[PDB]
């Protein structure tokens, strides 16, 4: 059928859906689109940062997100040969609370969903691949949509995307990819956790073999991730899992008993570590792209979901003006952009500069933990921990948006 | 009065007066204004790149430039405490000619001028500031100009201002800074030759108080850039000359011969290392921004002269093709920019990394240098200066921009 | 015959010798039993350790050890290409008396049996050689052993082995090795001292072909080390004595007049850097390992034969311990390794890191020696510097330990 509305968000997200409330508390027509069937169909990671819990303490949901169950991680440890070189623990960053959370993503988008279909201006529909674009008198009107029931017009003034990564909204306006970065990957697998370990954890080892990240996956167990080179994946496929087994109980004989009872390569997951960032979010007149459509990050830090929901929350208030000086023009959708670009960029080249340890060249994955070693030491660290993990000043949001 | 011409290029710089005569043997309607009286009135650099001799052959020109007053450069030379600590001959990066040159920009610029007065279709204005643009129809027309001997008025479908860093048409069209970096500055001084020293040197030095680079003035002189933190100078001078110069003859004793003249800071020269880049370099119709205006960079490698001149090259290209197809509206402009993005922000993000060893921080000062060692060692190594020294391959232009 | 007493300590090396006095003067029945035929028979080290100082002037015994010949070394150098790269004098490290000692270890154990000796409960045996381990009654109750006049079934309640790294008691007594580490030997040589240098000197050079190390030679000569790695020496004698005195006069051309009569490789002599960790230096009742034949270290710092000494202080203490509250079962046996884990643990990782140094890889070998001086120019090396050659506290013992 034909519905019109006021802000279309394709992506039920944890930026949109935030983007969902944000504006559906204003008083503001919001459709948040989703394709999959429930925010479970996806795994989308489940740790969070300190910048998070700013962000929440400053929407004053931090005690209505608390009590869902979550897991508080208190600090990142880094060893180098099974040996501790770096501690960071995330209290001193900031004075105000701080802490990094296992805290899933379904768990999230629930609470937020939950709050926000209390507004009857806010429509969620799922199942809904939005197909084109009604770009009608040069510009955007709304969009072509399929739910599964019929075809939808669906009409707004602003349509938003936060399609993630793998966005097709990306191609329907002709928005130019300005940084395409993808040089390693992660190994993903589950064990179960053992008793010498501790539960809330936040692990990074550089070993003679390969570099492990753990972190504590959901229902008691360790989630482990090992890093290795794109287009490495296949070469160790082809030379055998017992080559690889070997190789990782070398590095890690505490793995022994979870490895004990693989025998075959299916139970990894693999996970490529795209880099993204548009050369303009907003180019025409009612569309632009926020969140991971725009600025996916590597997940190193755990800073993509909570960089993704401040410029939901900026793109909110970029709106949310708009909407008052009756003055939705694309110039005013520049403005997102031009309030997020400094915060992306710096975390973008953080991020790089974090992955630029990762070599597994001879002599460089050789010298990288040292070097590691070394840049943890200087006395300016401490402030680009802050620069990695915490905001220095909150986002400069209406009262409005506060919820009570 | 009333000028009319194809081609206006604001600027007599080593970028525009190529772009000057590259279209000018192609038949076009070419008018360069230049502010300055001549190209002797400001010192704007001597040496070259490797890069710089593979433009000069892929046009048919070496032959004409080596003609000139020039002082061939093989190597680059790093020291610690006076102990070499790298080394690096250009001609073992490419198989073709490389090698760095000593070559004043006022005898490029003459040579040049005098390949391009031959062609009656070429002209260039000196001691004509351009003061507005004729922006009429939604589009640049034209420039409204001094010259100092009445009040031009020049109308060209093309506009190109290749003004430097200091760009008065970098706000006459609304072009946004993406990129604008300055934490360095350079004290330049001119000392005559030791014996004990070569003329045609490229030698950097990391030294117990400051870092010293040493290039061949003209002349048979060795000039001298000390590198300070930005805001420093002012320190220094209040600390007094006596101070500085004790420090500088305890880095470098043989500096005591010039220093026992030195009594004061009015001989030496602040060089502000600034690097930027512009957002587009084509945002209106008939009006463009390239070289220096676009993309300075910092003095490490000899890369800013090369740069701009292969700049100038791809949009003379761009220009000449969409002379001949007539179409040079905005998209074909914009060619230019997708061109040169590569390269340009390549170097862009090496002359950061090599920036970064700059530092005068308590705990990195001392560490920056064996850093550089271990950088200097790697296997690698020697593709990065292939990056930062030579071209891959040509630039790709039509061949009758090929000089016989 | 048959010989009952209350402590049999086969081996009279520093540790052993020690323990067997300290025993001694708590009016104890000790037989100590060697093999060699005096303290000259085997060179075994002659540098010490501040750690030395601050143990013999807790006991207070500095006095008396002094007043024998020895040679302060106040400070260790290191040099990378002859250039000096780090500076550390021992007296900045504690405020009480800090320094190494050239001491010979026949001397040191001179005095300590010329003190015991006045004791008549104590008893030493040279050129009697342990055989065989009296275990009865499911324990350990003496030794059989052979003296160069006749056969001796010496029983004691405790049986203490120090026998050393070539320990014929290690294999008695099922004692399992869980460390056993050999990378690199030492190959040792006695030359002259040049009046260019000093005497009480410790020196240690990255060099292009080799690391040397030098040590204040007993007699006015100079002991130097060259550092190799395992199985590399038998390749340098199939090479030929010539390019090995061309490689070292190469890298050191003082050594130049010392080689000129060198001519064969029967001058240097070949040490072997082990190290070693017993995972239980107690096992069984009666029985103890404690010393070089537990914890035997490399000699980087001249730790092992403090080490072995604060071992069998803590030794004693927990023997007389034992002998007054009357429990020597195993369980108070354990107490020493109990004690000593920490400390030891410690001291044999900072050796493995100082032996990652030593590398002589094709790439490694030149970022070795800088990567040394980007470590002790960290601003945490001088608590790595008081962990590596001082103690923090002294070890808790009574005051009947303490001499008058
Ligand atoms: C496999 C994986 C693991 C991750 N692990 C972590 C981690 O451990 N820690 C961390 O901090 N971050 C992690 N991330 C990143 C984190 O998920 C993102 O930062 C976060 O999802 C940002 O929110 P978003 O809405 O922009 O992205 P997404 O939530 O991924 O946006 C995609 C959403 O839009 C919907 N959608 C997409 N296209 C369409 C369409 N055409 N029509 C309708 N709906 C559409 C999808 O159904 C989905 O709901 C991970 C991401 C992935 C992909
Ligand atoms: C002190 C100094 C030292 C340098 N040393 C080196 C070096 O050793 N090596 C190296 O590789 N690079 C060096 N450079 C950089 C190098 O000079 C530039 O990168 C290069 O000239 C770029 O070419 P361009 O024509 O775009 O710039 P420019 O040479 O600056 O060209 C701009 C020209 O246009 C004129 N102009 C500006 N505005 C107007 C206007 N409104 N109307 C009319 N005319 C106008 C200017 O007067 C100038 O003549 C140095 C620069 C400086 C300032
Ligand atoms: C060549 C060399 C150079 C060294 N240089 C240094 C140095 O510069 N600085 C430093 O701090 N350390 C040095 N050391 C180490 C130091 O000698 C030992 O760590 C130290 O002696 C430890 O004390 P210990 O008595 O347990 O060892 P040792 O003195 O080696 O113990 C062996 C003793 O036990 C006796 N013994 C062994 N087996 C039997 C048996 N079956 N029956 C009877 N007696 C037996 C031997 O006769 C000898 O007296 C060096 C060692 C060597 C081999
Ligand atoms: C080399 C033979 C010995 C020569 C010395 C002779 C005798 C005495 C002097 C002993 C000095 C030994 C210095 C050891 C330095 C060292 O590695 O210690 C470290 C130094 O601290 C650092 O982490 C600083 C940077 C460490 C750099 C890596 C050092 C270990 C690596 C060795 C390999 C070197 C060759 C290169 C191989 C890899 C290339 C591909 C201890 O660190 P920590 O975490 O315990 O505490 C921090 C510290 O206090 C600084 O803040
Ligand atoms: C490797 C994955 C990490 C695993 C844990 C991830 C999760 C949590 C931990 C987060 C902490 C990460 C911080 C790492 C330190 C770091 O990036 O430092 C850097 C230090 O400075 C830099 O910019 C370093 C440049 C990039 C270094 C690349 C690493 C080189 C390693 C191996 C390849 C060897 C080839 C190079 C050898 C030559 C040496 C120079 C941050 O720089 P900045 O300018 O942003 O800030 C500087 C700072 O404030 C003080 O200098
Ligand atoms: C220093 C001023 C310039 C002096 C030279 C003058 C003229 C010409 C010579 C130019 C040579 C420049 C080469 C410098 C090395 C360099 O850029 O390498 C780098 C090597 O890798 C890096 O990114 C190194 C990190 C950047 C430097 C960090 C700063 C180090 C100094 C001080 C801060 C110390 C705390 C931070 C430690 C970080 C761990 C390394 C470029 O990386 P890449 O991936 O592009 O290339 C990899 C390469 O093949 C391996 O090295």
């Amino acid at each position: 059928k034909e519905v019109q509305s006021d802000v279309c968000i394709v992506g039920a997200g944890p930026a949109g859906m935030l983007l969902g409330l944000l504006l559906a508390k204003q008083g503001l027509e919001v459709i948040v689109l989703e394709q999959n069937g429930d925010f479970h169909r996806e795994y989308r990671g489940e740790i969070t940062q300190p910048r998070f819990v700013q962000l929440m303490k400053q929407l004053n949901l931090l005690d209505y997100i608390e009590s869902n169950s979550h897991v508080k991680i208190p600090e990142v440890n880094v060893f180098h040969n099974n040996v501790k070189i770096m501690q960071l623990a995330f209290n001193t960053l900031i004075d105000e609370e701080s802490y990094c959370a296992r805290l899933t993503q379904p768990t999230l988008l629930s609470a937020l969903l939950d709050k926000a279909k209390k507004y009857p201006n806010f429509k969620l529909l799922f199942n809904t691949k939005v197909r084109d674009l009604l770009r009608e008198d040069g510009k955007v009107t709304g969009v072509y949509a399929v739910a599964k029931e019929g075809n939808l017009n669906i009409k707004s003034r602003v349509t938003v995307g936060v399609d993630g990564r793998n966005s097709t909204m990306e191609k329907l306006g002709n928005f130019e990819l300005e940084l395409d970065y993808y040089d390693n990957d992660l190994l993903w697998f589950s064990f179960e956790k053992p008793e010498s370990w501790d539960y809330n954890i936040y692990h990074f080892y550089f070993q003679k073999n390969y570099n492990y990240l753990f972190l504590p996956k959901l229902g008691g167990y360790i989630q482990c991730g090992i890093s290795l080179t794109k287009g490495e994946y296949q070469k160790i496929k082809k030379e055998g899992i017992e080559s690889f087994k070997e190789k990782i109980l070398e590095d890690m004989p505490i793995l022994k008993q979870h490895f004990d009872t693989v025998t075959d390569f299916k139970s990894f997951v693999q996970l490529l570590c795209r880099m993204r960032y548009i050369k303009d979010w907003a180019k025409e007149e009612g569309c632009m792209l926020i969140g991971d459509a725009a600025h996916c990050v590597t997940p190193w830090g755990a800073v993509g979901s909570t960089l993704a929901m401040g410029t939901a929350v900026i793109a909110a208030d970029v709106i949310y003006k708009g909407f008052k000086n009756n003055d939705l023009s694309l110039e005013t959708l520049k403005q997102v952009q031009s309030r997020r670009k400094e915060e992306v960029k710096m975390i973008q080249n953080l991020q790089l500069t974090i992955e630029k340890f990762l070599t597994r060249e001879p002599i460089k994955k050789e010298i990288a933990p040292l070097m590691f070693s070394i840049a943890t030491k200087m006395p300016d660290i401490t402030n680009l921990y802050k620069k990695l993990f915490t905001r220095e000043f909150p986002l400069d949001i209406d009262e409005s948006f506060i919820f009570h």
